[PDB]
């Protein structure tokens, strides 16, 4: 009984599980053939990492003002494919009034017409820490991120899609490496913690707000290792991620981040790009959408050939995996992080609690941003 990953803090039946499946499947069996080679494909977000890369850049970008874009222009950016109703109760201002995007939008452009007037990297001559102290920083702050967290994409835009990539308008990809290496250094230096934002008491249309935001981002150890092993065993790991493809490439090959991960074994969500190479807010319909059953589309359109097969493996953690988790009769093994989340994937872990071969639930401790040697997890979760 040969081991080829590391034990760390694996459940045991699924630790057992993937030696089972590289003895299998790996380049040590006699049945083995380069010409059909096996592949696994994970998500990224929460699955290969503890935290979002999304989340995570967000949180950097609003806190930096990190936007090539003017104040007009970031206006119509943030209210681009937002449903216009009232956000849930639950976002009610502190005066228990209903907000929407029409009143967030006015009060964050108030906000960011004088971060544009006064930052040096725009049109002013104060560093980031001088206007820090600020009203209008706490409220662009505040509100970009409640934002982010409150808006729901409105069914009938061209595009399902209100979240956080549109924000990298007018960046070429190049320039969006640049931003993550320095955005990742960062926020992997971060406490991991649930953080709470209250804007401040000035006059705006939404009136005061506050919002809590996850920050944090960590790599795994488990994953790292377990990435590296079945590429070292003839079985190649890909990564199908419903995050914008740059952003997740920036942090999955960064030589800082331990994967170490080649480009072309990482993909995401695609954004059209103009003539010179910007990027617009406008998905590439040139290639599937990966979220959800797009992520099945994905896989036998740019990753299955006529020399491969898999997904032998699937790692997962939400119900945008649940389609490529159950999709393939060719995968013997589909782990799933388990996260305080629910919908569509607690069918699969009802399979794996109820004693399942092939859904095997992977606990977690968030706060500790580790895996713990059982199928539940433990302390705080999301």
């Amino acid at each position: 009984m040969k081991t080829y990953i590391k034990r760390l803090n694996w459940e045991e039946s699924i630790y057992l599980a993937i030696n089972k499946l590289i003895a299998k499947h790996g380049k040590d069996n006699e049945a083995y053939n380069p010409d059909n080679k096996p592949f696994a494909v994970f998500d990224w977000d929460n699955t290969s990492i503890i935290g979002d890369v999304e989340e995570a850049l967000l949180y950097y970008m609003v806190r930096n003002v990190s936007f090539k874009m003017d104040p007009e222009e970031f206006y119509e950016l943030i209210r681009k494919n937002v449903d216009r109703k009232d956000y849930p109760k639950e976002f009610n201002n502190l005066d228990k009034q209903r907000v929407n995007i029409d009143l967030i939008s006015q009060d964050i452009k108030r906000a960011y017409e004088k971060l544009y007037k006064n930052l040096d990297r725009f049109e002013g001559g104060k560093t980031l820490e001088e206007v820090q102290d600020t009203d209008y920083y706490q409220e662009f702050v505040s509100k970009m991120l409640y934002r982010y967290r409150a808006s729901e994409f409105d069914p009938e835009a061209e595009d399902p899609y209100c979240w956080m990539s549109f924000l990298l308008k007018n960046y070429k990809t190049e320039e969006v490496y640049d931003l993550c290496k320095g955005a990742y250094a960062s926020m992997k230096k971060e406490r991991i913690r649930v953080e709470e934002f209250v804007s401040p008491d000035i006059k705006s249309e939404a009136g005061r707000i506050s919002i809590k935001y996850f920050v944090g981002i960590r790599t795994l150890d488990e994953m790292v290792d377990l990435y590296r092993s079945l590429e070292e065993n003839g079985i190649d790991c890909y990564i199908v991620s419903a995050s914008f493809i740059d952003i997740v490439r920036a942090f999955a090959t960064d030589t800082n981040n331990n994967y170490k991960m080649k480009e072309e074994k990482v993909l995401g969500l695609r954004l059209m790009k103009d003539d010179e190479g910007k990027i617009l807010p406008k998905f590439d319909k040139d290639f599937p959408i990966s979220i959800r059953e797009g992520k099945v589309q994905t896989i036998n359109k740019l990753i299955k050939n006529d020399r491969n097969y898999g997904p032998i493996m699937v790692g997962g953690d939400s119900d945008g995996d649940f389609a490529m988790l159950k999709e393939f009769d060719h995968t013997d093994l589909s782990l799933i992080i388990h996260r305080a989340n629910s919908g569509l994937i607690d069918d699969l872990r009802q399979k794996a609690r109820e004693g399942s071969l092939r859904y095997y639930s992977q606990g977690r401790n968030l706060l500790e941003a580790s895996f713990v040697p059982s199928n539940k997890s433990e302390g705080y979760n999301e």
